[PDB]
């Protein structure tokens, strides 16, 4: 209620908008509209309090996973990755397309806690490619 | 004898009141009271010598494990330990119910001969949880 409420936020049935509150991040995937294909929110809709654990399908990659917005104060070495690495992953038939060496190492060095296997897992995350840890 | 004497100590059956002398501590079990449920001892009362070891209730946890009564000059880092390891021993539940990190690590540094394992023992039996000892 306090989410929807002052917002008239327009939602999709299946859309895995998300809230916040007591320091948890959970969030509702909207299962049925009555009009379709999506709707305003309403203050005046009766509200509907079922709690329910449906499990999550298995496709989806859960939002539980971290992003390029769960990391500060790295932005220009992240920016340099994103732009090192970004197409050979998207575009690897321009690669066999051209002939060029790209990178295949890299090294990260700096103090112990700043980050490092936080920012592989999202660049891993942030453009599906398969992640191995050793 | 001498402990009840000038004392007047209320008394009820199955109570472990402890006396110490001879440089031995013995606790005593009341197991029969011709009244009940409790009393005052008084010094009209007969005295009876049967003195026959019983051996002590399995469920029962012996008064040979060590408290913070046995340790003493080392308040505040005792009660630094107490402070931060009260929740995640008694109270599990909690830190399921709220997201936060609780420390799952401790070292202890100092000289010899200064009751670091003593401290851990007593803070085990202080609080019920598993001890475990390498
Ligand atoms: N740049 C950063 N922004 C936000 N959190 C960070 C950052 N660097 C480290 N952290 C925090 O550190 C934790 C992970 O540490 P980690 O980076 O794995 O240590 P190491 O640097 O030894 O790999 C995370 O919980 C994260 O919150
Ligand atoms: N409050 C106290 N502080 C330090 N030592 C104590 C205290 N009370 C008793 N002791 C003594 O500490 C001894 C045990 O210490 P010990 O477990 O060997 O410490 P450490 O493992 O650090 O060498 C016992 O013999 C006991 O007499």
């Amino acid at each position: 209620k306090p989410y929807f409420l002052e917002a008239y936020r327009p939602i999709r049935k299946g859309d895995i908008f998300l809230v916040r509150g007591g320091m948890r991040a959970v969030e509702f995937k909207v299962v049925e509209t009555d009009p379709s294909p999506y709707c305003i929110v309403a203050p005046d809709t009766v509200i509907h309090c079922e709690g329910e654990p449906i499990k999550r399908e298995d496709e989806e990659e859960s939002l539980n996973e971290v992003g390029y917005d769960d990391i500060g104060g790295c932005r220009k070495q992240l920016a340099q990755i994103k732009e090192m690495v970004e197409l050979p992953l998207r575009h690897p038939a321009l690669f066999k397309a051209i002939g060029v060496k790209p990178p295949r190492g890299i090294l990260l060095y700096g103090p112990p806690g700043t980050g490092k296997t936080l920012i592989a897992r999202a660049v891993a995350n942030e453009t599906g490619a398969f992640f191995f840890l050793i």
